[PDB]
């Protein structure tokens, strides 16, 4: 970089790339808690079919980020999920960029007034990023990780404009 980011809807040809993004069971859990390790293109595709707005971010010809909505409620809110970033491109602004693109889509396509993001407690980088982007914590929910251990899901939101 400097980063020259663009975006477009995800395509089947991007699946293998994106499914390569989670580097360990923790990372997969944070972005897709219902997935099973190891991740696969079939699991990623099954998410995409269940969700809306699956979008990739591109720089220098490489797909470096992916996101979608897992909830969408017209005139109300969307909730962002599957936020994934290529391991060679962490900390370079890819998630920031894609979250802004997703906010625009939630406003424009769903007339959303609010974006919800939920982030697991262990993901400090995620919690600090969403904080920088104007998200505020609203609640904490209990969830369980694949080892049956109790984790805290921090439920955040942000008004859209």
């Amino acid at each position: 970089g400097h980063m020259q980011l663009s975006h477009r809807p995800a395509e089947t040809g991007d699946l293998e790339t994106v499914a390569g993004f989670p580097q360990d069971r923790d990372e997969l859990f944070y972005c897709y808690p219902k997935a099973i390790w190891p991740f696969s293109v079939a699991q990623l595709a099954a998410a995409i079919a269940e969700r809306r707005g699956s979008t990739v971010a591109v720089h220098d010809g490489q797909v470096l980020g992916f996101a979608n909505f897992y909830q969408w409620q017209h005139g109300d809110f969307c909730a962002l999920g599957n936020m994934m970033v290529a391991p060679a491109a962490r900390g370079l602004g890819v998630a920031r960029y894609l979250i802004g693109v997703m906010e625009n889509l939630a406003r424009e396509q769903y007339k959303a007034r609010l974006m919800k993001i939920s982030c697991f407690n262990a993901n400090a980088a995620g919690l600090l990023l969403y904080t920088q982007l104007g998200y505020q914590p609203r609640a904490i929910a209990e969830r369980h990780d694949p080892d049956g251990r109790r984790v805290a899901l921090i439920q955040m939101d942000k008004p859209l404009e």
